[PDB]
């Protein structure tokens, strides 16, 4: 039984406040922390901020923490909920809020409770978190599936300097034999990329972006990609490392068109592209580089562009801001055949149950699922256990730098070690890892 | 009763492998992770690295991990040692090694066991880690003392781009009334610094260094300091935030001279300053800026230079590479009156006991003690509990960015909350928090 629910303000990887929740039962104290994105989709559940300019640059989460201690906490404890019944836990929270976008209490007030409950439940059942998460999602645990790590080693986009339009340039060691090998390979390629970057762009270009990757002032994606390929070869891993991209095109979508130089206040409007035009650029890159996944190639509501492209894509197309981990929007994407993979962010929807539902609906449509972190992370490692529990076979949780990223990668090392031969590495089968 | 000692490889904040140890008792499994420095003093205890340039860039810790599972673990379990008796735990580890620098098993093999044992001990005693650390060190606990955080918000030095010689430019919110307020104030100054840095040196200059601070291409300490002071003021905290520096001068000490532009090959040897000349520069910075602490102003063995400067320093002078948390070198420093504050790094010496002894000898000499992280950190939060347990009143664990730094700051927030009226904030008394 839950004897206490408590929330406090903690700081995320960018130094901004965020919500941390502790749930107390007879088994102890279970803590979960809520992450925060930067390029947040317009349809994401509401992240409640105080807006007090005289404090934390106006990014305090006092209202959210208060919503947990003064509203959720008393009602939750009184309800005497069974933490093992994740569905009941979340139906209560969703009803308590009473809004579709969780704007009354705030998604960042609700999620912490939702996640902490699952941890308390796992301890009650006397099983590790990933196992409990497999049960909740009715996932196969014989054997488990380890995910291929998609490491964002080179950063571009809105909050990542330069003129580079595309947000993320990830490497995926699909050729590795184990997760531990994939991670070692990833670290070697990353270190080789830092040395090459520092030499070609200056020592300063060695500093990292929010997610841990280098962020040199590069102009075109071609330049970045050619640089990544040199790193893979210099590191001696040619043939084992593939590439994944997160375009986050919603960030440069204006007047129904795409500005690939949006970080330039004097961008040439006659240079902005239409959906069909942008698609042609993607195809050109896809033919020159070992790209096996493309995320948010088009705007969060530009359905036509997604459908047109998917027609001749040929590779995994990941929906992030388009679907915002929302089953309702996912059903639409399926019907319109806009993509074949879901980027799963628990904080985009607000509860563990809704996230699991989103995953299940995706796997049912033959879609893949890549569990994801947010640009603003914490020392919390929930997604590591989640990606294993959901048996997706693919996760992106940062470059192999900055511990809000390494914390998840290390947890996967422990889970892998603990499972032994009771688990397999998704490798080249990352897309349909759930079907292994 | 310890039934198992185990070690594995995990990644630090720079993506380099490091040692993680778990100790199993009837109370459960306790994990501790070993940190790693970059500007390591020549006298530090040995950090055993594999040296296989084909794996992890040659930074593997397979040998150290093996020594834990193959040499340490077997004998430790058989000895049936009492985890509460920290001194007994460390005498065994030190004796098993046999070398004066822990070069047989490696300091990174011994430390993990030393720390994990203390966590297990606190569990057996059913008390918070900081409480058990206070007992081990015989420190006052009525009331507890929370530290002022020295946040390295602007980085330079060897492992940073640019030409800035000094390694760390820290801010310390001594004017705050609680640790929570100090952290908020620090986060605010940090963010104002970020925007200002990007506005002057370019958006790309917003990327962070290994310790989370901005690392723009700055030529002189004055330019860096003026920038920090502009941030403090823009944030509205003028007068409440002081400055601390880590020169790490051993990094640019050549031919008995100090090169303030050692990062440039064609550096004019004519500009190299002598011991007395470097001192004049420091006094100059001290009268111009609100600097309340200077670390490693002179080389790790340049004793006379330290003694001469200290005669008229007027502020806290911290020893890092000079003393390397070694009681024997601390004694020499005291006798020579070279400094009045010790930077305490548990991995510079190798065990918790020796670290505790170093702190005790320091306080007995009227010295201050600043607990410190390494440039290569992890999700481990041991030093948060250590600084509170030692009642020092001051710690440096990074800028308020990158979770290997925030993990510690967040842990201090939890400690402060738990203690309530039973703890006080060091504030302007940071130098002698132990006397509060
Ligand atoms: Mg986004
Ligand atoms: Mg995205
Ligand atoms: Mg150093
Ligand atoms: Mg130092």
């Amino acid at each position: 039984a839950v004897s206490k629910v408590y929330a406090r303000s903690v700081y995320d990887s960018r130094g901004n406040p965020t919500v941390e929740v502790e749930l107390t039962t007879e088994k102890g104290v279970f803590r979960s922390i809520v992450p925060s994105g930067a390029s947040t989709g317009v349809h994401e559940a509401l992240e409640m901020r105080d807006g007090d300019k005289s404090k934390w640059m106006g990014k305090g989460v006092l209202h959210a923490v208060k919503n947990v201690n003064d509203v959720i906490a008393p009602a939750f404890v009184k309800a005497n909920i069974d933490v093992k019944d994740q569905k009941a836990v979340d139906d209560f929270l969703i009803s308590l809020d009473g809004t579709a976008n969780k704007s009354k209490l705030g998604a960042n007030a609700i999620l912490g409770v939702s996640l902490a409950a699952s941890r308390a439940a796992a301890a009650e059942k006397n099983v590790p978190l990933y196992k409990h998460l497999a049960d909740l999602s009715k996932s196969k645990t014989s054997p488990y599936v380890l995910p291929v790590p998609f490491l964002n080693v080179l950063n571009g986009g809105s909050h990542a300097g330069g003129a580079l339009a595309l947000q993320e340039f990830m490497i995926a060691p699909t050729g590795a034999k184990t997760f531990a090998e994939a991670l070692r390979i990833g670290s070697e390629v990353y270190h080789n990329l830092k040395s090459l970057t520092k030499k070609r762009y200056g020592a300063s270009a060695g500093n990292v972006g929010d997610q841990g990757g280098v962020a040199p002032n590069i102009q075109t994606a071609e330049e970045a990609l050619d640089l990544i390929v040199d790193a893979i070869k210099a590191a001696g891993h040619d043939g084992k490392v593939k590439i994944g991209l997160d375009c986050a095109s919603s960030e440069f979508f204006k007047d129904g068109k795409y500005d690939l130089d949006f970080k330039n206040p004097n961008s040439d409007k006659s240079k902005w592209l239409t959906g069909p035009q942008l698609a042609d650029l993607y195809h050109s890159l896809m033919k020159r580089y070992p790209i096996v996944s493309i995320e948010d190639p088009f705007a969060e509501d530009d359905w036509e562009a997604w459908s047109h492209f998917f027609k001749t894509a040929g590779i995994q197309i990941v929906a992030d801001d388009l679907t915002v981990t929302n089953p309702k929007r996912i059903a639409t994407a399926i019907e319109k055949k806009a993509a074949d993979a879901l980027l799963l962010k628990v904080n985009q929807i607000g509860t563990l149950s809704e996230s699991i539902k989103a995953a299940q609906d995706s796997f049912a449509a033959g879609w893949g699922v890549m569990v994801s972190h947010r640009s603003g992370e914490t020392e919390d490692t929930f997604i590591a256990d989640l990606v294993v529990g959901l048996r997706t076979g693919q996760i992106k949780t940062g470059a192999p730098a900055r511990s809000e990223r390494l914390a998840k990668l290390n947890q996967l090392l422990r889970i892998e070690e603990e499972l032994g031969d009771n688990a397999v590495f998704a490798g080249e089968n990352f897309h349909h890892g759930d079907k292994l």
